């Protein structure tokens, strides 16, 4: 119940198309009340070039996460969303796996909204944690 | 002078092979005695789904940028470099074109490294700024 349009992921995903996500294979895969999740390979297409994922891959996920989950929680008839601060701490790195990110609000304004995303590699340890904070503008 | 590896265009570039940056068409396009600088394509490859550049891209640039900064910078028969903390303030939205970034040194230390990034689309006009905490480790 925090979203107002309820997240379908096949449309989320599908929405992905010929976009940055749909090139590095992020992939909505689940929700509840309070949360989105989504992954992402750590292979060529998101490695750095000693190849550990790079860290703007981390935040490419999280911006992906959270700017989605806030168009799921505007009138998108009235506004959009555009991303206005973001900031990451890099925890871990991931050479291989995927990488799966988890979005929670802090704050839903008006005017902004504020999305706290935990990243983590596939033995479940903390790879990676950032803060999205979005501008909620009238068309 | 700021460089320990003087910059090397076609190094930089081809060392990028099979990774992120390469996968996002970033180039890097010129440096000098204070600065590197590399741009990227705004297009499908780094769009977000309503055709603005991904934020996550503009931060793919950025630390792609810095954390290629900090390789010339160490002794890197000593130390390697990995992305410790980033945020970027998003400033104005890109269609097409290509995002100019450039990097200028804040601080070189001996465990850390922070980097001013300057972002423009082909307007010249200011499209993002971040700031790269980059952590110095011993192999």
């Amino acid at each position: 119940s925090l979203w107002r349009q309820t997240p379908d992921l096949e449309q989320l995903n599908a929405s992905q198309k010929n976009s940055i996500g749909d090139l590095l294979g992020i992939r909505f895969e689940a929700f509840d009340d309070e949360s989105l999740t989504a992954s992402m390979p750590v292979d060529s297409r998101t490695h750095a070039p000693f190849g550990l994922l790079h860290g703007g891959a981390s935040v490419v996920l999280a911006e992906s996460l959270g700017s989605m989950a806030s168009y799921l929680c505007v009138d998108t008839s009235q506004y959009y969303c555009v991303g206005l601060e973001v900031n990451a701490n890099h925890l871990r790195g991931l050479r291989s796996g995927r990488v799966t990110a988890v979005a929670r609000a802090i704050h839903l304004g008006r005017t902004t909204h504020v999305w706290d995303i935990r990243l983590s590699g596939d033995d479940g340890k903390p790879s990676c944690i950032a803060r999205l904070t979005m501008a909620v503008v009238p068309l």
